């Protein structure tokens, strides 16, 4: 058997039931009355959902391979977004994501380090900041362009002047390709259409800018291919381009140009909205909480002071901020559901059998926001990650990248530039508030699978 469920309706299942506007909640509703494992019906497809901590361990963690495949809806064809690490399957995802981890530690893209490659783009962060001159501002895009170039630096080896024209172009895409996949028409309406394609428009729009992009990237892998030294590569494509030269024995080979242009749009795609969106909420949550704030820079001022840059270093001697920046990502809870993940053969769960290939939508709120780890867990309190002492309490619940062998790739890059941006924010300004801080929500505005902040301006005054 199936895990139980809502009694689906006849072609349409278990969809007039789940509210699309909050999908997290629903599911936490439904597991209210069928338990922590239960199965919905999207149209036919089945749907098996995890909800809390135990269940989503023992399926992550514990039967690790067997949960590790990736959900497939018609957008992925749509769209053409198989065939890099994120939506891809198998031995091509295997293989990819084995390298791109290699590829993306600290060290492993010569001797200049992923760490500062952060570094100098928190400087230049800084400056763009500096150059505001304290009046109102929504930060929006001077934090998105930090984290997009940060990843223009590890694709390409060398970041963008901020006015780059070529930069402002990818940049431009990209937002425009997240705001169109953010909609629910595309995210959800759309697959329920599994063959005809109701907004053919829109995948148009998304393919070209795609090709914008990867058509960017091939001139830049030409370049690679003339500046060469096979003794020190610099970046991600110097690293796949010897990947290639490695192969060229054992054809046909996972690495192959279009792979690196594919997966560099992964990168793209999944590096820079995320952290952007997180490092944008954390700094409302800052205005909001002054005396949080005033507590980190306390940290700063005592272990980093002014003469130097926040290296990671210092996290270990700064566990309030340690602190702080986790219970950003667990109070915001960005991918509620993370991304869907598919069982890779037949296996019981439990006491149910799951048949391969079906999907699994995993409840990440579901334990970030647990009750008993975190009491409260509606509300943002740094201390949720503290203990008596004030020291540093990590947490088995803290999942924000989700768990198991579809980890986020870019967890410790997120790590590195979420601690150093914010920590070099702080070091050189104070946050005012145009409204009264009293008046701000920092409830998350919801619209499918997705959260986001409110909007909200505010002034970044040297110190
Ligand atoms: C705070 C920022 C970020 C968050 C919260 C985040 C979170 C996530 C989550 C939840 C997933 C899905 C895991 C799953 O399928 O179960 C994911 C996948 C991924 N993230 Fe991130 N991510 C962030 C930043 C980044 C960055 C900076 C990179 C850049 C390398 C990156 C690369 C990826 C990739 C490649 C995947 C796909 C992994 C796979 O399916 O095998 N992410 N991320
Ligand atoms: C039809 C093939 C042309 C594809 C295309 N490439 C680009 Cl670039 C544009 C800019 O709008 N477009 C057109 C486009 C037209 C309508 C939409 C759209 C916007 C809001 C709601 C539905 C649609 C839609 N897409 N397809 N049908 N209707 C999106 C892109
Ligand atoms: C100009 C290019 C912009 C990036 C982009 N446009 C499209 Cl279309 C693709 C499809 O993969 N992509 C790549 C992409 C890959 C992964 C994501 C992603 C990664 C982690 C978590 C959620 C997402 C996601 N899926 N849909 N929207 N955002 C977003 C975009
Ligand atoms: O597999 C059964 C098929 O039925 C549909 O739900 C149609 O709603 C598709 O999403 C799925 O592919
Ligand atoms: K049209």
């Amino acid at each position: 058997k199936l895990p139980p469920g809502p009694t689906p309706l006849p072609v349409i299942g278990n969809i007039l039931q789940i509210g699309i506007k909050d999908i997290s909640k629903s599911l936490t509703n439904l597991s209210k009355v069928y338990g922590p494992v239960f199965t919905l019906y999207f149209g036919l497809k089945p749907i098996v959902v995890l909800h809390g901590y135990e269940a989503v361990k023992e399926a992550l963690i514990d039967l690790g391979e067997e949960f590790s495949g990736r959900g497939i809806f018609p957008l992925a064809e749509r769209a053409n977004r198989g065939f890099g690490i994120v939506f891809s399957n198998g031995k091509k995802w295997k293989e990819i994501r084995r390298f791109s981890l290699m590829t993306l530690r600290n060290f492993g893209m010569g001797k200049r380090s992923i760490e500062d490659r952060v570094q100098e783009e928190a400087l230049c962060l800084v400056e763009e900041l500096r150059k505001t001159k304290a009046s109102p501002c929504d930060p929006t895009f001077i934090l998105g362009c930090a984290p997009c170039n940060v990843i223009c630096s590890i694709i390409f080896h060398k970041r963008f002047d901020y006015k780059d024209q070529q930069f402002l172009n990818l940049m431009e895409k990209l937002n425009e390709n997240i705001k169109i996949l953010s909609s629910p028409w595309i995210q959800i309406c759309n697959n329920f259409s599994p063959i005809i394609d109701y907004f053919p428009g829109t995948h148009n729009k998304l393919l070209k800018n795609v090709a914008f992009m990867k058509s960017y990237i091939l001139e830049k892998v030409k370049e690679h291919q003339e500046s060469m030294d096979m003794n020190n590569p610099q970046d991600f494509i110097d690293c796949f381009l010897m990947k290639m030269e490695k192969e060229k024995h054992n054809q046909p080979s996972e690495f192959t140009i279009e792979s690196l242009e594919n997966t560099a749009v992964d990168l793209f795609g999944a590096g820079t909205e995320t952290t952007s969106t997180t490092l944008r909420y954390a700094l409302l949550l800052l205005l909001k909480h002054p005396e949080v704030t005033a507590k980190v820079q306390e940290e700063i001022e005592r272990v980093i002071g002014r003469n130097r840059s926040p290296c990671m270093q210092d996290r270990s001697h700064m566990p309030y901020t340690d602190a702080v920046v986790h219970e950003v990502q667990r109070y915001i809870d960005l991918l509620p559901t993370s991304l869907p993940h598919a069982v890779t053969c037949d296996i019981k769960f439990r006491n149910y059998l799951i048949p391969k290939g079906t999907t699994i939508l995993i409840s990440l709120t579901s334990v970030l926001h647990d009750n008993k780890e975190f009491p409260n867990p509606e509300m943002f309190d740094p201390h949720h990650f503290l203990d008596e002492g004030g020291n540093f309490k990590k947490s088995k619940y803290f999942m924000p990248f989700s768990a198991g062998k579809r980890i986020c790739v870019g967890e410790a890059l997120a790590g590195m530039e979420l601690f150093l941006f914010l920590t070099s924010i702080l070091q050189n300004f104070n946050l005012k508030s145009l409204v009264d801080p009293k008046n701000l929500d920092t409830t998350p505005v919801v619209n499918g699978f997705a959260s986001v902040p409110p909007f909200y301006q505010l002034c970044f005054i040297p110190i």
